[PDB]
């Protein structure tokens, strides 16, 4: 119940909320139902509409009207936008030159730059550039502050869990919007955009840049606007807001609109209908420009123009039904559309196998446009499995496609959607910054809205609630208030060992055919082995280790390794492949080779034995032995040190990687350095396992399993510099592929590695960062960069999209 009979007088869009059942003035009254009987007579005012004209220029006061154009609404801050272009003879924002903001130029009494964060729906980044004819404030916003041709959003590509995303630094499986509709078990409770469920606060978790602000003693605007308050009014309630006395006034404010978004799902995102609402967009931003030029402020705030997420051309007739594959189509419950969530339709079914569902839609037709993963084998960049909310089978849906359970559900109503993987171009949106804190007509490279909290954060001097985002990955885009982080401290030191043990004393059920037989050789092979060639192979520093654990240095002529007595193999071995480098075969005699590590304990080894009797499981090396500097060096290759357990089927992938595009990369890239290793995440949380999550060892044994094998691949940013000698930038790619005992993920498995390998490698990019957080190590420690760079470097995702 709402007391509906008192009043707004003197409270229109009100900051702080009334507890029930008082009636409200809050600009998200609307969406409860509970405003004041004169709410839209106080507060939405529309009479004689949002333009001054000629003819009201200083007319009497008519407190009746929606905007004001007498000589005393600036003093009442209530102008309209235009006012004093048409009454006293100023320019539009849009019309003046840019001219660089050096320093806040802000009106006595704001004791920082406040923040203005104008968020558009549905805004594909490629508007920036396609519609840029159109939108002339935008156009001067990108041109004269600081842009990114691109901001990858957060899977799902949806609404809420993006903007949510981009109020906390989280991802979504972490502050829990995990779609724009959701089922939670544990409350038995539904989500969806419309209804009242979704503004429980018990659905929003993390800690939202409003409530940072409030918690520092920042004021903030409310960020959340009713869908029938119109734009003109939202900008005019920010624009009055700025002009609250100093102790009332907020800090930080939030504008949203719908479009593009609204008209993007019923045109596609390029019709011909989508010239006029990109127009009316940036007729919003420029009220906007021209009510802080008004104010004095258009060179004391900044602004920061944003997206949730872009747009792709889908329609009805692209849709694959769920009763083309699946007998029991009645027995599941799917969340349909741009991504695809089953789940049981009921508990008390107790004939319901999520493997047999998975089975019945993988590769079962020869163009099919979704693939079904159960959560925790979606590729590790999605970070898309850690909630209760996430249904344990996903699927996957082609760009331009739909998935629905039955035709019936289908009905045709629509040309645009989006929810699609985060990193397909048509879902990429928009990043300006403009203002006295970004810098001055600076491009930056294309960034994850997951780090603009840190920022949002610094240009108000808030310390940030903890989050996914990197802080400092983004010091780049800022003139000041640059947040300056230092290394982690490293928690365990390696040992060196030295040659410890007698071959006698290893029973590990192994063979190698090396007793095959020098002063000039032998004190170069012991220089080797006391790492004579680290600095070729290990470019970088020595990744640190960031958590108490017991592990070895290794050294060898052609890699070096961190070797884990816990895991009982490599936490990362890193080595260097130059554009010469030749490959060559694993030799007849040693196919077969395992060969102990005299520097290493048997109780610290794997043994052969084990991978005879384990009837599943194989191994495979993390220095390829393909790429052996020499006949003697590749010896070293076989150290039972070197080795890790792989299923067959993932030792094809493996294989192919090591023998060929390794050598390819080195090609291409001038010279590559490589670290890979073993990552266990046996609970998807994202973060390296501790020894007793792991829920597989090599039978027999206390040889773990690794989930996933990851590669970070590093090279030159100049590619005219030889990896192994590069004065700058560095360039990256990385992966992380999951270790799955069938290749049932890619549907061509059954051709030649070269039709299929590279493409699952492609799905399973990942940046440096992931494979930190995967295993509690730190790279890059010691390279000539800043640390922010090398920040930036971390984040850095291959995308292998096009342009
Ligand atoms: C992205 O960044 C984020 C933020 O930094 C990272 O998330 C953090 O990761 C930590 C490790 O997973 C985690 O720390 C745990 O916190 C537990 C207390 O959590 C509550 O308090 C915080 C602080 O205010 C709050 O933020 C939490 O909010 C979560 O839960 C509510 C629902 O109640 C949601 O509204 C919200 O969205 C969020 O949910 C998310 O996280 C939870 C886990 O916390 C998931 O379950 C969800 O799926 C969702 O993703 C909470 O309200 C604390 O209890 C934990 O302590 C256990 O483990 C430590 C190990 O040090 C040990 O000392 C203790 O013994 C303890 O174990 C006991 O409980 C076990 C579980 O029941 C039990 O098995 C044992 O036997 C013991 O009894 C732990 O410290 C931290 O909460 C989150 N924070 C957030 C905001 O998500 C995230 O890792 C980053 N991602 C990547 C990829 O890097
Ligand atoms: C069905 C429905 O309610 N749709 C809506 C969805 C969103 C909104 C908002 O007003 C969002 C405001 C907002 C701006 C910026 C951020 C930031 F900063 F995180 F980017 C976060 C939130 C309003 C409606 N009406
Ligand atoms: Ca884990
Ligand atoms: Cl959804
Ligand atoms: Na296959
Ligand atoms: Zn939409």
């Amino acid at each position: 119940w709402t007391a509906t009979s008192g009043s707004c007088k003197g409270r229109c869009f009100e900051l702080q909320e009334v507890g029930p059942p008082d009636c409200r003035c809050d600009n998200l009254c609307k969406s409860y139902s509970s405003c004041c009987h004169d709410f839209d007579e106080l507060c939405l005012k529309t009479a004689r509409g949002w333009e001054c004209t000629k003819d009201r220029c200083g007319e009497v006061r008519n407190e009746e009207n929606a905007c004001h154009c007498s000589e005393d609404c600036l003093s009442r801050g209530d102008c309209c936008t235009n006012y004093q272009v048409v009454c006293k003879g100023e320019s539009h924002w849009v019309d003046d030159d840019c001219e660089e903001i050096k320093v806040p130029e802000c009106p006595a009494g704001f004791v920082r730059p406040p923040l203005i964060i104008f968020s558009v729906d549905g805004f594909r980044a490629s508007y920036m550039k396609k519609g840029s004819k159109v939108m002339p404030n935008i156009e001067k916003l990108r041109s004269c502050g600081t842009h990114a041709p691109y901001m990858r959003p957060v899977y799902p590509t949806k609404t809420f869990p993006n903007l949510y995303t981009l109020a906390t630094g989280l991802y979504p499986e972490s502050h829990g919007i995990v779609g724009n509709s959701m089922y939670d078990p544990v409350f038995d409770a539904s989500f969806h955009l419309r209804g009242r469920e979704k503004f429980n606060h018990r659905w929003w978790g993390g800690q939202p840049l409003w409530i940072t602000a409030t918690k520092q003693g920042v004021r903030a605007g409310t960020f959340f606007w009713s869908v029938s308050i119109p734009h003109e009014r939202r900008i005019l309630t920010i624009l009055q807001w700025l002009s609250l006395p100093d102790n009332e006034r907020p800090s930080v404010y939030a504008f949203y609109s719908e479009q593009p978004d609204f008209s993007g799902h019923k045109y596609g995102p390029f019709g011909p209908e989508m010239t006029n609402p990109l127009r009316e967009i940036d007729k919003t931003v420029g009220q906007l420009m021209d009510g802080l030029k008004q104010l004095r402020l258009h060179r004391c705030v900044n602004v920061i123009f944003v997206g949730d997420h872009g747009m792709e051309d889908v329609t009805c007739d692209r849709t694959e039904f769920l009763s083309n594959y699946l007998t029991n189509v009645d027995d599941i419950t799917l969340v349909p559309g741009t991504l695809g969530r089953i789940r049981a339709k009921s508990i008390n079914n107790s004939k319901y196998d999520p493997k047999t569902i998975i089975a019945a839609l993988t590769c079962k037709k020869p163009d099919q446009h979704f693939k079904p993963y159960m959560k925790q084998h979606l590729p590790k960049r999605l970070h898309y499995a850690n909630n209760r909310r996430i249904e344990d089978i996903h699927l996957l849906v082609d760009r331009r496609w739909h998935v629905a359970r039955k035709p019936l559900d289908v009905y045709c109503f629509f040309q645009g959607d989006h929810g699609f993987d985060n990193k397909v171009n048509s879902m990429q949106t928009v990043f300006v910054g403009y203002g006295p804190t970004f810098k001055y007509r600076t491009k930056v490279p294309p960034f994850e809205n997951i780090e603009l909290y840190n920022v949002m954060c610094d240009l108000l001097g808030l310390k940030p609630a903890p989050n996914n985002g990197t802080h400092g990955s983004l010091n780049h885009l800022l003139r000041t208030n640059t947040f300056r982080p230092t290394m982690p401290d490293e928690v365990s030191r390696p040992n060196y060992p030295g040659i410890m043990y007698l071959q006698s004393e290893f029973d590990l059920g192994c063979t190698c055919d090396d007793k095959v037989e020098n002063k000039l050789e032998e004190l170069n092979k012991r220089l080797h082995t006391k790492g004579s060639t680290k600095e070729r192979h290990l470019l970088y520093g020595r990744p640190a280790v960031l958590y108490r654990t017991s592990y070895d240095i290794l050294y060898h002529t052609d890699f070096e390794s961190g070797y884990s007595e816990i895991f009982l193999m490599p936490l990362w071995t890193s080595y260097t492949i130059s554009k010469q480098a030749e490959v060559s075969s694993i030799p007849e005699h040693l196919t077969n080779c395992v060969r102990p590590d005299v520097r290493v304990s048997p109780g610290f080894s794997q043994n052969c034995l084990a991978y005879k009797n384990d009837k599943q499981m194989s191994y495979g090396f993390l220095f390829p032995p393909y790429l052996s500097s020499s006949p003697e060096a590749k010896y070293d290759a076989f150290l039972v040190t070197n080795m890790v357990p792989m299923y067959p089927a993932f030792k094809r992938v493996w294989a192919y990687f090591q023998r060929v595009l390794v050598k390819k990369y080195a090609s291409e890239r001038n010279g590559v350095n490589v670290i890979s290793g073993p990552i266990f995440d046996y609970n998807y949380d994202g973060l390296r396992d501790t020894e007793d999550e792991i829920k597989q060892y090599v039978e027999g044994s206390s040889i773990p399993v690794p989930t996933h094998y990851y590669s970070i691949i590093t090279s030159c940013l100049d590619f005219t510099q030889p990896a192994d000698k590069c004065d700058g930038p560095l360039s990256v790619s990385s992966f992380i592929l999951p270790h799955r005992p069938d290749n049932d993920e890619s549907c061509n498995s059954s051709e030649d590695e070269s039709k299929w390998v590279e493409e699952l490698m492609k799905m399973h990019t990942a940046r440096v960062r992931d494979i930190e957080h995967l295993t509690g190590l730190d790279f890059y420690r010691k390279t000539s960069r800043s640390y922010s760079e090398i920040l930036t470097l971390k984040t850095y995702l291959h995308t292998y999209e096009s342009e």
